[PDB]
């Protein structure tokens, strides 16, 4: 069997577009590794995709990985979207290019190097370590200092 | 003087998209009327401008419009970017058309038909109108019979 491995995630965002950050937590038999950064303008989706991606993106090896995330829109395109983009060449059905491709593929990217067992948590609420990536990716949204240089400004 | 009108309006969407609705209310001394209907793939936002469109559109003279919504996208859209579509001709720095244009442009020409003053209120606790747009949008979300023609689909 893989390393297993539990990953947690979360977005936050102030505005649609606005300042926005993501939280990540990496937890390997007990140690944790933390991720967060917070961006001038972004979106809460974006946020979400990022903090799956840096988490993922920091597996130095094939693992069994538990995604705790309780992101609609991460679930949206994981169990209902990314199957239709890979057969139609990352396109709508109308032929033009999706929204959040730069980060929808490079999510996809770190998927196809492990196992992933997707739980989708109702809220929030209850679960520690998904209260705590909220907290960094709040805290983040309060005190952006990056650039989301793949956000498409659509305002 | 302009005959004083209330109006509330909410929206409610079952995804990102998805089916969703929009529910208003007109309120002229005491009186009121209800609009709403139910789309079969649209998003949140665009039924919270669908919302205040058919009711400022309903209205028959000059008015002056008590317009109470707990929408944060278009409390964004109004106190911040609503002067800048204008003056940019409702494209963006990039010179690109923003994101809803179509019913962000007919929200911006029944807007100019009376003199508009906003309440944004924040919960649906404690607003009885504003809880009633909510329950008429949801039941709209939950029997749509219309195509939202306008939506460009972005996944
Ligand atoms: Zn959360
Ligand atoms: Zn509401």
């Amino acid at each position: 069997m893989l390393k297993q491995v539990e990953i947690f995630t979360d977005g936050s965002c102030l505005g649609n577009p606005g300042p926005g950050g993501y939280g990540a937590i990496l937890r390997y038999r007990g140690r944790e590794k933390t991720f967060s950064a917070g961006y001038t303008r972004t979106t809460n989706n974006r946020m979400e995709l990022m903090a799956a991606i840096v988490a993922l993106e920091a597996l130095k090896e094939h693992c069994e990985v538990i995604l705790s995330t309780d992101s609609q829109y991460v679930r949206q395109g994981i169990t209902q979207w990314i199957h239709n983009w890979k057969k139609r060449g990352w396109k709508t059905a109308d032929k033009k290019p999706v929204k959040n491709v730069d980060l929808w593929q490079r999510l996809d990217a770190a998927l196809g190097q492990h196992q992933i067992k997707w739980e989708w948590v109702k809220g929030h609420a209850g679960h520690p370590e998904n209260e705590r990536c909220d907290e960094l990716a709040r805290a983040a949204a309060m005190n952006p200092t990056l650039e989301d240089t793949g956000y498409q400004v659509e305002v």
